[PDB]
């Protein structure tokens, strides 16, 4: 009803909590903060603007701007004006992407892709929703 | 297979937060708040607790926490153990009214069997990735 959203906010949390401890030490490995770790796995769907970052975000430009050029003068992130990823960002986003997969598939070894997919196809029309709804305001 | 679906997922999770900051900014704006601060009222809209384990859940590192507790203190929006006030119960409301509205407007074509067995694999996963969390 309203049990979902609070479901799906406690969901988020969880899994933003997991993340965050199954990438303590990559982040580490890489000078890189949980934030900016985002931002490196945010710009792995679309290359974006500060802006963009700053609105898909909430956080006051300032702060997005300081993990920006961080990521610049780590040559993990790159101009061009827009920002794309750089191979020592992308070696990054691969080994993000093996911690996630590795933990991912083992609390899933036992379900029905038949279930599964029927669920995605709802979730994708849900996402598809959100996507159109954000662009106006 | 796998990789796919956690790309989504993220999709998913990214595009969510994406929204409820935009649906937010007006209102976290006029109780003049800061989305972290927002986000810190929510999950004492659910149960208080104190700055040690307020971090533990977060993952931003050290005193950024507390700082955004005191700064909710003063406010008037969180009461000290640390909870919730009574201004901090509207925004809650408020804050759940335009979430509620949205989410049920954009899931109203559905049919409750489609959503609740979204739902219980969503609960499902949930359990385990506590369950995994817990095992530090
Ligand atoms: N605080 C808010 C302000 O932050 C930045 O100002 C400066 C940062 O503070 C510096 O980073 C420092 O603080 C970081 C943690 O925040 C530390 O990791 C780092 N070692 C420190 O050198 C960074 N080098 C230059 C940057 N111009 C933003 O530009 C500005 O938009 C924002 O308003
Ligand atoms: N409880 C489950 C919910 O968790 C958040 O709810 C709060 C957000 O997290 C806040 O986000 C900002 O404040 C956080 C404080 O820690 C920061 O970490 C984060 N980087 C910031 O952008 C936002 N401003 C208010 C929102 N009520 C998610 O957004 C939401 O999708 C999910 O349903």
């Amino acid at each position: 009803i309203e049990d979902h959203i609070s479901f799906l906010e406690k969901f988020i949390n969880d899994v933003n909590t997991l993340t965050a401890k199954l990438l303590k030490d990559l982040q580490t490995e890489y000078g890189i903060s949980a934030e900016q770790s985002h931002v490196l796995n945010m710009l792995s769907i679309e290359a974006l603007t500060v802006g963009q970052i700053t609105e898909k975000q909430g956080v006051n430009k300032a702060a997005v701007s300081r993990r920006v050029k961080k990521l610049l003068n780590a040559e993990l992130v790159k101009l061009e004006k827009i920002i794309k990823l750089s191979n020592k960002g992308k070696k990054y986003i691969k080994e993000r992407k093996a911690i996630m997969s590795h933990i991912a598939s083992d609390m899933t070894s036992d379900f029905d892709s038949k279930e599964i997919e029927k669920v995605r196809q709802v979730l994708e029309i849900i996402d598809y929703r959100i996507q159109s709804y954000t662009s106006k305001l």
